[PDB]
């Protein structure tokens, strides 16, 4: 009659690293490595990212009529774009402090126009100023959110206000025209020596038109310049000018709901829902790590230059046909035929054999692994944020800066990843190997001098043992007076 | 018979391991600080510059309101409230204001002296003030500022200042934007004029910007201010033919280091303290706290957690190597004088006795772990909060990114230092208990019984002088091997 | 007869950490702190850096005199300057976005001068300017690559000239202009009053007006000279208006560019060596992960940390003469008598002797120590990154904002590269002591009560026991039936 201490093994091939050993095959593995995307275009919690594909945000704001079947949602998470968009400043000129106003509109509630100042009350200027730049159909055309050339001979100072009642904080955009010479300004506006002065309650400004020589830009040797403001409530904005102002028709009504980023891609909306959402696609994961894409939006798993991060979770596979010395040591091989457990014993007597998994030690096992996974996964933070950040070729000290502290996240991650995978799985096979050794002490301190030690983590006992008095064995209940019989052992 | 023990206590505090989640210990070690002070205090014996609700433009321009202020000349941080009522009393702006913030956080020497004796522009009106800046309620106007014309001639007011202070100078001066072209010829009889300031490193021009604008404190003008630090032994030129608002005073400042601003209600009560919070001051040797954020001085890091306990002591039973809460089923509330020990049984009595060998090591060992974890952290002097103007949000996102990627960093990283060392902690103290029970069985041999539950049962009559060389390792094998088990 | 277990001890010195214990001997050790540097300036990737010696960026691109034959590089990956350059702005004045130029041409390939404006086409204007404060010997000279216009005769018409990039490179241009001490220097240099200079490309749109007005001079100076540039796109024009106090360009920059880099403070001058990471000490050449040489590297670098020691353990702890109790434990000391391997066999017989290492453990053993050192080194990531930056007299936060990072980092590698070393020298110390004791447990198995086990690791044998059986223990075929007869004494 015989007990002997065995641990699972299988028809596994799965591999892990260790600090130790390299490709180690394991029973069981889980990665932590999120490495798929659905490869959609998706939704943020429920709201939907703004479309602008081939327009930029100054392009959709001014109303570049390129840029007029624009959906324009009443609410976004974040804002889609392609690359390089071709739709901006149709007519030629700059945008003050461009950046800023991007970064400001990322995430709005709550988004609503509103005619501010009615191109139809410029009445003592003309109003239908166009551009071949701005062409359509083609013929001279304009943005169409902005509106002053003389009317027949005289400009006359233009004065117009605007209350802001519309119960939100207001972005006002507003531009100067910069003339290619001095004819051209006394065509267009008559007077000479002008200026374009714009106030608020926080506002100071006045702008003088710049005549110069330049090369022509879509056919355009002029320029526009514009600048934008935040209108608050209850206040107001008074514009003035001589001449080369261009006036908005609309103010914009904004909510922030809180602050995300532009993503660049050529893809488009769908739905399909994600909370964290790649230029690639979209991420669905609890893992702690992925490695699709660096400019991500939403909550997600810690980016890392990893293309591979798997956890042992069973012990070492030893099919047959470590510090403590059990696995693959003392004990030569695992057991395919014992399913039901990690650990367990094989036994052998004139009631016959003889598997069983030994309940204890595998739940023990089962609680360790499960909690040390879940350790490593909900220890992790993950709050929401917007990777990409806009910079002008002006700020590329500032770009540099955003550049070298999103590296040197990703070093700390990976690095940390890396090691934290190779020092838990050497640590998890010593787990199991601990379990085995400790189990076979088990069995042999109750049987002590009743049973030989017949090595492969076997016993041989001294006594008839039946069905009754192994499962005592097996529960740790073993009765050892009964040392007689057992002198048969001399 | 001898038997091997470990200790145990009336403990229930719990740790957490990588394997295992609320295990009770004998004793435990919280790494983390969670108690203020409740006070706002000196910082390595120098107060802060208390401004109440005062900002700092309108304390170093004079607004009247911040008079009886009660400046001292040496500070460590500067002390305001989250949203100051008493700054710019005539409405307008201030240049590179945050780079000024934050050249003053932290200061010695400082101190306000006379540069342009206002008295001495003979040729301009210097009167002139505001009922924004009402007292009494009177026009006034900033006290360390001053010009319009004088009778109908504003001639170009040309005045010049040495720095022979022996220290660098702050300078602040203006320039007054009319409601109006016909405002501006009331105040300063010419149109087109310009403010230009020059010392030898700097070049500053600004013309008057006309806008039709909202009354602010009752105001449609506005003020722009600017500012310079002008060096030992050179000079400041000021040359305007109208709009200028001239400084009087000037600030003599020297500067150690760089500090922050901390917005609390709070005022200084007099205490000492290396680390400072909006809540109060932290006094602490641990790593870690959870205080709050916004922090100034020489502080732990700051982590998103609840709770970071390490275990010192062992498994409370009122592991790898199968000891503790192994075939040695529980502690012994007995054994007072150390983790790991004996209990014998003779003709003579019982029965316990504490390893100081293995208990010693033991404790050793645990210390060196405990500041090893501790005294590895740098701790070098900052300020958290810091002022960026509504222009410059993009760089205000990147600070807290900045923030966030620390604080995500830091609480992994100690919370999982805990799960881990808390499992070998644990497991140390197992095989501390083992590798004792392994040298008394490896020196009793045939001499005894392992009877499987940390026992021995002698073959031989062991007196209480056997029983002793058990303990101290010297038990005599051949003197008692006359065996007859 | 007797067999005992035992391991190397030798004559090291050399101590180590660990998370348990301070100051522990081993025999073994590697240091992954790389301390050492070649004392010398090189090139990067092959790439030599610009020397400027003692001249700043603007002081060789305007060409002040004592910069001029500076004698370029065509190409480079990196630029060095004294801490503090003695030459830049001869007549004093002011450089716009001058941070951003230099970290534009921190790294380029290709880089030309070339004559865009030869200074002759300038029929109606003088053109031979200069000052005092650019005396070269000691005549009146000026910015050599720069052209001061002033009045010819008594007049000062209109200045226009434009420029075609047909370089087949962007280029860089940049232009100034002059802020007079007063009204009588304005009508000596330009004749006009009332002023402006006026430049235009397809993006750059700009018109200044000279300030007049007293200044503590500088150089003997009072008047100052304020300098812009602009990057030139291939085939886009610049045009140069000015009706006085314009200082303008007579050559370009041809420039093309493959990344950034960074400029690097030193004494030090370019030496014949290459490096993927240089130093203001010295370059490093070395594949350990952590390093303390310096803060501001350039290249593919360690990560600096603060420490002056990380010392890994490899060998087992040195007890010339742990979890597992073996090594200085109940197998009190090693062997200084064995040396060819970590672990193994005593023995004493009739035929004497003597020592012999088991070459199986030591060998498994290195494997360990081999995965675990290289583990350390290879997981970590590394990217060029220059560490050095530029901000000016007004970007104190944003400078302060560079520091906090590197402070952070700092701060992160250090906390943990000391971590590791200490947890991974108490798991190297263990590792060992568990392999020991492994390999005493597989003897005791053997053996069984053929022998004594005594305590200290020697088993006394029942029986005369020759080499040849004392090999069979060592080979782990020892055959205890047949030795069986004949024990104790039977
Ligand atoms: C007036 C005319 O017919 N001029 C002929 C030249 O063409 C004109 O050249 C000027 C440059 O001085 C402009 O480019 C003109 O283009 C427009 C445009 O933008 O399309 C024409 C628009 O109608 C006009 N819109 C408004 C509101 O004024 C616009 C603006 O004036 C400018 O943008 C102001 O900066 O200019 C263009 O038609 C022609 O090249 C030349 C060849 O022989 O003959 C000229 O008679
Ligand atoms: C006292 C009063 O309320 N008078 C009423 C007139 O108000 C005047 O309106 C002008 C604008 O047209 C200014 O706001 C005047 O305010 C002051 C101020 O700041 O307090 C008066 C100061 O004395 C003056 N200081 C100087 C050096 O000139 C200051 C400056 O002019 C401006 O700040 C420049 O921007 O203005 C205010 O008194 C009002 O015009 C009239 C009804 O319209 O009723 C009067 O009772
Ligand atoms: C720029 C200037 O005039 N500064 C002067 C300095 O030249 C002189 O050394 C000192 C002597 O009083 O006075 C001050
Ligand atoms: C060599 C040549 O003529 N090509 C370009 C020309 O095409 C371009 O328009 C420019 C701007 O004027 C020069
Ligand atoms: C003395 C002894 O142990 N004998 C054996 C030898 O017969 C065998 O050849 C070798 C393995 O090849 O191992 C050993």
């Amino acid at each position: 009659d015989q007990i002997c201490i065995g641990y699972h093994a299988n028809n596994s091939t799965e591999k892990v690293d260790t600090i130790l050993e390299r490709n180690v095959t394991v029973t069981h593995a889980k990665d932590i490595l999120e490495k798929t995307h659905n490869g959609k275009l998706c939704r943020l919690s429920g709201i939907p990212p703004l479309e602008l594909g081939d327009c930029s945000i100054a392009g959709w704001l001014l109303g570049n009529p390129e840029c007029d079947r624009l959906l324009s949602v009443p609410e976004w998470s974040y804002i889609v774009e392609k690359e390089n968009p071709v739709n901006g400043l149709c007519y030629p000129g700059s945008f003050n402090d461009y950046e800023e106003l991007k970064h400001l509109i990322t995430s709005v509630t709550h988004f609503e126009k509103v005619k501010i100042l009615p191109r139809d009350q410029w009445t003592q200027h003309t109003t239908t100023g166009g551009s071949r730049a701005c062409a359509v159909l083609d013929n001279p055309s304009f943005f169409r959110n902005m509106v002053l050339t003389k009317k027949g001979s005289n400009y006359p100072i233009a004065k117009r206000s605007y209350n802001n009642t519309s119960g939100e904080q207001m972005l006002i955009i507003w531009g100067i025209h910069h003339p290619n010479d001095d004819a051209e300004q006394r065509t267009l506006y008559q007077n000479v020596g002008t200026y374009v002065s714009v106030g608020t309650s926080t506002l100071n400004k006045r702008s003088i038109p710049e005549i110069a020589t330049r090369p022509k830009v879509n056919g355009q040797g002029g320029r526009m310049e514009f600048s934008w403001t935040l209108l608050e409530t209850w206040d107001v904005i008074n514009f003035e000018s001589t001449g080369n102002l261009i006036a908005p028709e609309y103010g914009f009504k904004i909510s922030k709901r809180g602050s995300s980023g532009i993503m660049k891609t050529e893809k488009t909306l769908e739905n399909c829902e994600t909370k964290c959402q790649t230029p690639l696609g979209a991420i669905n994961t609890t893992l702690p790590f992925h490695n699709i894409h660096p400019l991500t939006i939403g909550e997600c798993p810690k980016y890392v230059k990893s293309d591979r991060l798997v956890l042992a979770t069973g012990l070492r596979n030893v099919p047959q046909i470590g510090l403590f010395g059990a696995i693959a040591g003392f004990i030569e091989g695992g057991w395919q035929g014992m399913v039901d457990g990690w650990y367990g014993y094989h036994h052998s007597n004139d009631q016959g054999s003889g598997y069983a998994a030994d309940k204890e030690s595998t739940q023990k096992a089962f609680d360790g692994i499960t909690n040390k996974v879940n350790s490593v996964i909900e220890k992790m933070n993950t709050q929401f944020e917007a990777v990409g950040k806009e910079f002008s070729n002006l700020e590329r000290r500032l770009e540099n800066l955003n550049k070298k502290m999103e590296d040197g996240f990703l070093d700390v991650w990976t690095y940390n990843a890396e090691l934290l995978v190779l020092m838990e799985n050497e640590r998890t096979l010593d787990f199991h190997d601990s379990n085995v050794k400790n189990l076979y002490d088990k069995v042999r301190m109750q049987l002590r001098d009743n049973v030989k030690e017949l090595g492969n983590g076997c016993f041989e006992f001294y006594h008839k043992c039946d069905d009754e008095c192994m499962n005592s064995v097996k529960n740790g209940t073993y009765d050892y007076p009964k040392y007689e019989e057992e002198s048969k052992a001399a």
